[PDB]
């Protein structure tokens, strides 16, 4: 449905680079590549979205996670990003997004960065 | 590493279920049944974890998503969790998530809520 | 230090207005009116904000709190913006916030919404 | 309204202090103590609470802020608590919150802390 629309490559305004396939089934696979952080190269992800979404003018609900362990690096934490895809001409997913660090029971109160990532298919 | 410790069937503090299967790859596959909203039996989750986690007495990073969409219901939502696990007698996963709503443009900044669930290995 | 730079009228991306004065002590007051949401006209708001933040180029730490009560409505609800206001040419202020509505027990889950408000000093 | 219920000395899980006047006005006064971070002592905050909250069980709506600026540490930092006042035998307060950090705009992505912190008149 917005399988077409969601699947491709993504850049946010960090200049992050996710790139994911929409299967029929509600599955998103690929890969998530940070330009800050503790990250280098790419990471896994996988996620869900609305195969069948309202056609109100809503956008399509979906999430996805990055573990932030690859070959190269294990930052020994992982990212959340819940959101929403918006198509047309400037097609957008707005997304907010959990970083959770594994910590200590002492230190957990400090365990978790919020914030906010706009991606679009154009840099 | 943490494999087994999260292998398994999870309850939270509103009495939802959450059955994971960890891979040795840092894949997280399962199903999730809120006991509250719009919603009604289980979901599809996938998600990600830290397959080699700090030695240090740290918690293990893990995330996943489901979207509210199943055989029975379409609440065109997706919800993200966020957190770590915590291995030993009393193990836990300590997560905070984030819930978008599929909305018009006009209404997306009421889109997204937020909250904090906790799973033990019993009810 | 940024008193001057903080105190006066600002405006976020959904058309709100801001309007607040910044205390030699650090204390924030003045009154806030959402273009959404169950709101009309002005709400009083209090807050703090870092009075001598540091000089390496960093944002001054600030946040403020409205309830949502004035002699027009009850939303029974209330939100709070946390972020920085970074000054220059384009000054800006950048926030996450939290809106929590009061609730009943069972519905307390579904309480309290997220977002992010940036506020300029043009409309 | 709950005036009387809300003002007093409150405690969270981490061992920190709220201490609290609530005015019939809706403002929120006092100080801040935190057990945990770049933190020694008192700290200033304020807020608001709803003065009139529903009288269908559901509780009352409130939030406050600490700059974490004293006269004896600068953390250039600030945190928003949002929440709900539940009154009862066992009274409490139920918040999430989120702590912005001054940084440079290059770190502005690493900013935001958010958790959640309940509070009950005994420790």
């Amino acid at each position: 449905r917005d399988q077409a629309g969601i699947t491709g490559t993504w850049y946010n305004q960090l200049g992050s680079t996710f790139i994911v396939t929409a299967g029929a089934d509600g599955a998103l696979t690929g890969t998530y590549e940070s330009a800050v952080g503790n990250a280098e190269s790419r990471y896994v992800l996988t996620g869900r979205y609305d195969s069948a979404p309202a056609t109100d003018g809503s956008g399509t609900a979906l999430g996805w996670t990055v573990a932030w362990k690859n070959n190269y690096r294990n930052a020994h934490s992982a990212t959340t990003w819940s959101g929403q895809y918006v198509g047309g001409a400037e097609a957008r997913i707005n997304t907010q997004w959990l970083l959770t660090s594994g910590t200590t029971e002492a230190n957990a109160w400090k365990s978790t960065l919020v914030g906010h990532d706009t991606f679009t298919k154009v840099k």
